[PDB]
């Protein structure tokens, strides 16, 4: 029904973001934007690891779309040079599925940090995590940017696995006007 298929409606001028993580090996991550399936099954563009969909915020528009598998490869290094290389007044959208943190090395962490994440240093084995950056300006305090869920054996959904998380939110258009 609403933008994302959201809650409650988004106020006037914003920009409507879903971001869902894995839940186990069945359940895929998606990331929604603008009621648009950026990242998903739908999409089949959804992989083990973080998956991150990069959007220009002046334009709205989808600029990338990669996964970067964190149990197998080095796939670190060039995650954190596809982060580094996005462009200023850019939206981040990045969620695990599956494991995001095997493989997941020092110069991904930082550039995942510099971002403005709170967890990515708290990254153990399996837990899901979804995260929306702003590249060259600042989001609101009020939105929900950010959430992690731990592997623990009395919680997990799944056996072996995590519940799947999700952040919704609506970005202002103007917060470069």
């Amino acid at each position: 029904r609403q933008k994302c298929d959201h809650w409650s409606p988004c106020p006037p001028d914003t920009y409507a973001y879903r971001l869902l993580s894995g839940g186990g090996r069945d359940k895929y991550a998606k990331i929604c934007f603008e009621d648009e399936v950026l990242i998903g099954e739908k999409t089949g563009n959804v992989a083990r690891g973080i998956n991150i969909a990069v959007v220009n915020y002046e334009t709205g528009k989808v600029i990338a779309t990669k996964y970067f598998d964190m149990y197998e490869g080095d796939n670190s290094g060039p995650m954190a040079k596809f982060i580094q290389s996005t462009p200023s007044k850019s939206l981040l959208f990045m969620v695990t599925h599956d494991d995001g943190s095997s493989k997941l090395k020092a110069q991904a962490k930082d550039a995942i940090e510099a971002l403005g994440s709170k967890e990515i240093k708290n990254m153990k084995f399996r837990s899901s995590w979804v995260f929306v950056a702003a590249k060259g300006f600042e989001l609101p305090s009020e939105i929900e940017r950010e959430k992690i869920n731990h592997s623990d054996q009395s919680r997990n959904r799944y056996a072996g696995w995590p519940a799947e998380i999700q952040i919704e939110g609506c970005i202002p258009k103007g917060l470069r006007d």
